[PDB]
């Protein structure tokens, strides 16, 4: 006998009990990932990581919805635990919203305190925004000891005050000619192996904010008062002085050294597929299958697919996709048809595979072996 | 303007519109993993997989809850299109229900028709099942044309008939002695780049089933009436002839050659974490930080941790652990912390290390290299 008895559970109920479903581990633990183009190994909790990311990819969404006419300032700034995203978009419609259970509730509250409740569930095949679940907001509000979210669209602003994991929620509305998007959030530092948004997540946020601004160019992000700049092959150049890059339509992609297996820094419009997924691996595949004819036919060796990738970082930004999937509300995996990515990434693999040929530092690693076993 | 209006969505709804997020891919696609020992690459829909994967999940939990005393028969069938899990475990429990929005229904009837509905809400860190997030068998009958789910204690039966992605639920009683748990289902093929449950599904479940059979000698499974048999040694050897085993308390784990990169064959519990997680990360460091030294120090070279693990396969299952998590519904990667997985796994990697540097068909792809770049 371990009991089995069924019992009914609340979407934030479920968001609390199953958190790492909805964002990931608690623990304050050492993971390996890029900083500022340098595969370090850092020690952070990646729910806490996410909170912040939840609020900044809402602005960015903003700045796609109106092709960076609106939302092109983004600035964030982390200043003894609190977390705040302004931006310049059109704000959250004040309009109303009805929900099923009876009530009559002002646009912007549902927004961010009502789970399965956002303005990216229309026509899939459409959908440019980053986001599109409905949820990322409240869990950034149920993770929160207090919340605090601004918006206005010209005529009056709405202030959504929260506190306590959002068991406590007002708002007020009063007439302004302000437009645009403000949230302030301090983490609830009971749902996390932390007790500090201490240094590293000032890290990772800047170099989230670098990424961003080289995908989003008209974008002007700043991080704690200090604005963000960008090129992308000095981007580039960060992960490996001897990179190379190709910019395409709806496609920018360096390729560098790695010292210790296959690295990847790859981002799906706004949002950072740090676990991969298809764009990549399909991308990788027709790069290898250009390399190993062109390798085992100027050198007359055999070298594997992981061979070849377990040398390279690779970093690849992926623009304007419809309709992207992912596997989990983390949005770290791209899942997307194989053939759907193919037709957006109209990837000249011919020209990136010539141009790794030709990249000493970079080609002779993946031979090295296979010539030194061939005498 | 692309518009942001705001919009709430049920359960089902959202089941229905962010499927991925909740099963994964609805494309029919071709993927790389074991199949009976041979890392071959074939063409599935995951998603379909998943419609599967929950029902059985639900009865080895089961039997995990009654320490294989129930439900440690469980008899799967795929038959033109139409997949039937039975069991003897004790049934669900019949008694009823309350969901906050009023109604009273009985308890069978809320774990497959209600969503955050099931009896694995429990004090996290006694929870020992698979089962936690009280979604998956709403997730089967969403996505099936027919799904029938039958119960009984002893006492009486339930029957709850279910079509047309669960629009249409009905459910009814009679007595019975019959003690145990049956479900069966059509898939709704609209949701998914097939339409028929062709025998590549009819393989992955064998294959599913036959390393169940490993990890669960106590129970005897059955697919399309044939009893599915297991011996650990054996089944290992199907991924390399000349691999090498230890299992310990909470752990069996196998070591075999690879041609084409780090694979993992990698059970928790019932669950397989095809995306590997903190668990295998953790023991192949473990492994590596003695390999590297005796290697370094029986030949005086270097060779990365990328390397040794890049021609490894490795199967390993570790039973028995609390509270397990996860980044997504489909459990794929194991993400609790890195220190009680350690405290689980109690590996002794000194003899994993020592019993490889003496196994020359696994410990020379390693140092081969290395050796030939010595002289
Ligand atoms: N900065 C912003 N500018 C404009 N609208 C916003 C902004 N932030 C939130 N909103 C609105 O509030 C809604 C709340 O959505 P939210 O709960 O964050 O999930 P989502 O962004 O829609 N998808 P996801 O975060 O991936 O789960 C959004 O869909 C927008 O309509
Ligand atoms: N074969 C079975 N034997 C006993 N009880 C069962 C069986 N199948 C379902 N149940 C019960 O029905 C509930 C419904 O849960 P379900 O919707 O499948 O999600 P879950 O298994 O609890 N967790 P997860 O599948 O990971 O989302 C289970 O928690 C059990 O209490
Ligand atoms: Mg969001
Ligand atoms: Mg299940």
């Amino acid at each position: 006998m371990i009991k089995n008895e069924i019992k009914i559970l609340s979407d934030i109920e479920h968001i609390k009990k199953r958190s790492g479903m909805y964002i990931g581990s608690s623990a304050n633990e050492m993971h390996e990932r890029f900083l500022f183009g340098k595969w370090e190994s850092v020690q952070y909790v990646p729910g806490l990581v996410k909170l912040i990311d939840e609020i900044i990819d809402n602005s960015v969404d903003e700045g796609i919805r109106t092709k960076f006419k609106f939302a092109n300032k983004i600035n964030v700034t982390i200043k003894n635990n609190q977390v705040t995203v302004e931006d310049n978009g059109r704000g959250i419609p004040q309009a109303m919203v009805k929900t099923p259970t009876g009530e009559e509730i002002p646009g912007p509250v549902a927004a961010w305190t009502i789970p399965k409740a956002g303005g990216n569930f229309g026509d899939d095949k459409e959908r440019v925004t980053g986001g599109m679940n409905g949820v990322g907001s409240s869990l950034t509000n149920i993770f929160s000891v207090m919340f605090v979210g601004e918006t206005g669209d010209g005529q009056n602003n709405i202030v959504v005050r929260c506190s306590n994991g959002m068991e406590n929620k007002s708002w007020e509305t009063i007439p302004g000619k302000w437009k645009g998007t403000r949230v302030t959030f301090i983490p609830d530092f009971m749902s996390f192996e932390t007790n500090e948004l201490s240094q590293v997540y000032l890290d990772i946020t800047l170099d989230r904010l670098q990424t961003l601004a080289v995908v989003y160019p008209d974008i002007q992000f700043t991080f704690n008062g200090k604005k963000v700049q960008g090129n992308f092959k000095k981007y580039a150049r960060q992960y490996d002085e001897h990179a190379i890059v190709q910019e395409q339509e709806n496609c920018s992609i360096a390729v560098g050294r790695s010292p210790d297996g296959f690295r990847q820094l790859t981002y799906v419009n706004n949002i950072h597929t740090k676990n991969g997924g298809h764009h990549i691996d399909c991308v990788m595949d027709d790069i290898c299958e250009d390399l190993i004819p062109q390798i085992k036919r100027k050198f007359k060796i055999d070298v594997t697919k992981a061979r070849v990738k377990e040398c390279l970082t690779i970093v690849m930004f992926v623009r304007d996709m419809k309709n992207m999937r992912f596997d989990s509300q983390t949005k770290e995996r791209l899942t997307s048809p194989f053939g759907e990515i193919r037709s957006h990434i109209q990837l000249d693999a011919k020209k990136i595979s010539r141009a790794i040929l030709n990249n000493e530092a970079i080609l002779m690693p993946i031979i090295e072996a296979a010539l030194a076993r061939k005498l």
